[PDB]
């Protein structure tokens, strides 16, 4: 399914999907992949551009668990966002139950504009195993 969240002129996708090949009922492992597509309009200013420095996924699954996770880049990258332009990636994520869903931001700082930073939100995005 498809969830999203724009904050300026940048807007987070992403997509869910369920691998049941992966997935068993016990032990408790609900395999989930997630691919993220980060946007900025072609009508925005070519001054926005921006890099992504860092991310922080808060994780909670069906139970009240819940995991912080925080660090630089995404998938060892630092891209760059620019009017029109497209970052995509892709990952994945377990819960020891049925469900769960994240959200959290990226924080990104503008190319062209010393030391201004800023955050941007990723959606919150529930993950759920029909079985």
């Amino acid at each position: 399914s498809e969830f999203v969240a724009t904050t300026g002129d940048i807007t987070v996708s992403v997509s869910t999907s369920f691998l049941p090949e992966l997935s068993s009922v016990h032990p408790p492992h609900y395999f989930f992949t997630y691919r993220i597509r980060i946007e900025m309009s072609k009508d925005a200013l070519p001054e926005k551009a921006c890099q992504l420095d860092s991310r922080y996924w808060r994780i909670t699954n069906a139970k009240g668990d819940v995991e912080e996770v925080q660090g630089p880049g995404v998938v060892g990258e630092f891209p760059i966002i620019s009017p029109g332009r497209v970052y995509e990636y892709t990952s994945c994520t377990t819960f020891s139950t049925t469900s769960g869903y994240m959200e959290g931001y990226y924080t990104f700082h503008f190319l062209y504009f010393k030391d201004k930073i800023f955050n941007v939100a990723i959606p919150r995005f529930h993950m759920a195993c029909p079985t």
